[PDB]
């Protein structure tokens, strides 16, 4: 495909479905959570954004991602902050947890911030667009299993206040990313490092459940 947010979308096909049929995610759909799990996705989200919106301001300046920097529509750190403060106390800083696959993750994202910043839009297309399409759904999902208190917190995370339509901010952002000036070898390290996005995705996800099932 001639657009890079096609040829995305058509490498991570396999990828996605094995995303689809992880453990958690299994459940997940069936409603099957508990706060545990939720709480250790929330750390995990936390952990990575963390990590990819300090790279991202990195490298905001850079051609390779320039065109695709939204600050303000789609910072995510100040969201979950908020969620964990709520979820682990006040103190929350101190007591989430921070595990081997979550570090992998994030030591992905440090490296491909600092070495090789032009496959930063794998990424940056797989947390948010991907985070972008799922929330709504997921929220209503984790809302009626998890049957939290009338505190109005906890699931900030899930609302994009600065984007109106999230729909028309995708076809913006799909644009954005194929108007990126790349040669078609990065053009492959890009779908490679999406691809390797992915995997930590999976790869967390069991790590994830073998924690909370003993
Ligand atoms: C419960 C598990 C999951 C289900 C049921 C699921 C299914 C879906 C659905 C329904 C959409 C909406 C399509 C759209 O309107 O654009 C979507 C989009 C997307 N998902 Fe997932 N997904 C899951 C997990 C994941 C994971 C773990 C990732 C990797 C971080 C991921 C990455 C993406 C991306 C990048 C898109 C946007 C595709 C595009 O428009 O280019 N998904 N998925
Ligand atoms: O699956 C999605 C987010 C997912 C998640 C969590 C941690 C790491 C990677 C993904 C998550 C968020 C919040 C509660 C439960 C699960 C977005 N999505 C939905 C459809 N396509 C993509």
């Amino acid at each position: 495909p001639q657009d890079l947010s096609e040829a995305l979308k058509e490498a991570t096909k396999e990828v996605h479905t094995q995303a689809e049929n992880a453990e958690f995610m299994r459940n997940f759909q069936k409603g099957q959570v508990t706060r545990d799990g939720f709480k250790l996705v929330m750390a995990s989200l936390y952990h990575i954004y963390v990590a990819l919106e300090e790279e991202i301001e990195r490298n905001k300046e850079s051609p390779v991602f320039a065109p695709v920097y939204f600050p303000e529509e789609l910072h995510r750190k100040a969201a979950l902050e908020q969620d964990l403060a709520f979820w682990y106390g006040p103190r929350w800083q101190e007591v989430i947890p921070y595990t081997p696959a979550m570090q992998r993750y994030v030591k992905r994202l440090h490296e491909v911030g600092r070495t090789e910043p032009e496959l930063l839009v794998a990424h940056a297309y797989t947390r948010y667009l991907g985070d972008l399409s799922g929330g709504q759904v997921l929220k209503k999902i984790a809302q009626k299993a998890l049957d939290l208190p009338s505190s109005g917190e906890g699931l900030a995370f899930f609302t994009f206040p600065n984007i109106a339509s999230a729909t028309k901010f995708k076809q913006l952002y799909r644009s954005r990313m194929n108007s990126l000036e790349m040669t078609p070898a990065v053009r492959q390290r890009v779908i490679e490092e999406a691809k390797t996005a992915f995997l930590l995705n999976i790869q967390l996800f069991e790590e994830l459940q073998e924690l909370l099932t003993h």
